[PDB]
């Protein structure tokens, strides 16, 4: 029920401190993001709250199976600007969970 | 402001299904529902299934460019035929359901 | 204090229902259920389905002067055939359920 | 299963730090509920714990359609009266979600 | 220490029904069921089923004096073809089940 | 399914402050459980965590009915002696509910 | 880093069964599904059911040298029709499932 | 449906400050686990999240009964080391829980 060749799909889900969303998305696209892409590869998709969940963040990062994502994850981890970032983000972020999901064969991310 | 001003609104839903549901859930959303729900919706933006976290979940996610348009997409979905002969095939499949509007970021891919 | 003295207390009833049974549900409610219904309990203050957030949803809100005339309420309301023979419709649309009581702010238009 | 012509009811519902409730209500009285209502339109009720979840409101709004909410919303976000007002509730939250649920036929509510 | 030396360990059981279910389940536990189970378990502390808060709710609590008594005691329910033969009037009516042992305060009146 | 005459019961479950079960007991034995006894009449029970939940509270009180027990609970609230109490847990508990529960006729606390 | 750099990884999967259904799915996983199971995945590394907590839970445990392996692994097993076969037999007992991968601290005895 | 003589298995399952993984690890190793070990007698496992549920650690600990689990828990908490240690993770972990669960017979642990 998948095509053979896909990527996997990484969801992460964060619950902020309430009322961090807009400083939260500053310093991730001022500093976090270019950072985060040049390691990780695939960025899909990134959403804040508006209906449901308040103090949200949803990002979604494809990878073309889950030993590259180890690897990449583990680059990502080891430079020093992600180092030097995480603080930045660290105690805006309340609780978070991640999940991998598979496309369906008419998904138009595939 | 932390999103650009003009921009799609995203839905994402997810479904917990029956356990051990999703092949004949994905096959028949394939072969007798997803055309018709795309020609009513609109902009599919992707469709997955569980692997590593909940087990037995559907998460798809359509663009709008107004919640009132939404409305008025949904509603015609909900009105065709087509799409309530449909859903028995799918109803006792799924359990339980939730939904919720996002909007993207300024560096989001999907705008 | 902060609500008033004089007030009403406000029950908040969540239903989550079997997939798909929202329109099945709100049929027989209205056709069947609530003149009934509101005959014991008096004060409906508004009843809702969902449309964004958890889906299969059903909320309903109910003003009580007191507890104590709430309980002897639906005391009346489990006692009357008349209700006993109407719930068969709806227990089993409805999976899990829950209640609260909450008591309006000073600024509450629902006082 | 709805009237043609009803509005639409948000359900906004939090949870507040421990022991916060009379706080809340205090500087929402005094200050930001009036603001509030005047990019909103529509309040309905707002109500605070007394059997259930403990240190909860809900408060309710109805709007015509959901453009008109996200306009409203955006007047209310661009106000620097609320700008000023939001600091002395932003710590009282810890957690909020909000719904948007269509009134049944046979709902007062419509 | 928080607690007294000698004190009883308590379980409390919480049960989420099928909706509608509290009366069937209560009538056939009073009936067939509460005696068979306090002859294997010992202590009933308090059973309770729910009014304000989770709907279709059971809530039942015994004292053991160890766990490994405790433990002694549910292997003897478990076994008691009694109990077997009555567990399908009630196992049905319950959905979703939990447990939790919890130590009584020094000021707690069940010590 | 119940009893004619039978009291309610009220269950209150906390979430403390990771640790703070110790610190907690000790300061609703030693100053605030007379004070809480001397005006809601009937406690049933007092517990913390073993096995379950770590860090919580549950505890238990039956009233005649709901409508004397919001007498007693407003007459607790406005003894200044509860009020100076209160600020000694209201930072231990972090999250809180309660329920009202009606007791089995089979059940012992009736 | 937290870990040792040559480490397995520990996948915990985790069911709701329908109430009282573990005495029939352990004895139908011993008897005709685990050697099965086993055969495709590997290293299990343990097994488990409630005692006290969530009940009618089942955990089970099992180590992979990596993920795409483990991939492989599971695309062998669910292509079996020994396990297809054998499959019809739990997926009805099983409710709700989740899985979660989780690395090795450098001080657990599972490495 | 397990064997006559087997072990039970305390899961232990902590939700820690987000991005405390590194430092509760480090802590633990250095200090706490063989204080642990010392009265506990027989770790299992102890993990930290990759995928699913963030900022989670698991440990595993297996006891002949609980009246035995019990008692080793009692000499813990008692142990002068183990109340120095308590202080560098108790504000590390948020959210707790506890559960006992009980050996499949084809489990190879028994």
């Amino acid at each position: 029920h998948h095509h053979h060749h896909h990527m996997f799909y990484e969801i992460r889900t964060y619950r902020l401190k309430n009322g961090a969303i807009p400083a939260y998305l500053k310093v991730v696209e001022d500093e976090g993001i270019e950072i985060q892409k040049s390691h990780l590869g695939e960025l899909v998709g990134y959403f804040f709250s508006e209906i449901g969940p308040i103090n949200e963040i949803v990002h979604i990062w494809a990878f073309s199976s889950l030993d590259d994502r180890a690897e990449r994850r583990a680059r990502l981890m080891a430079d020093p600007r992600w180092l030097s970032f995480l603080p930045k983000i660290r105690d805006l972020i309340e609780v978070a969970e991640n999940k991998i999901m598979k496309p369906a064969r008419f998904s138009p991310l595939m």
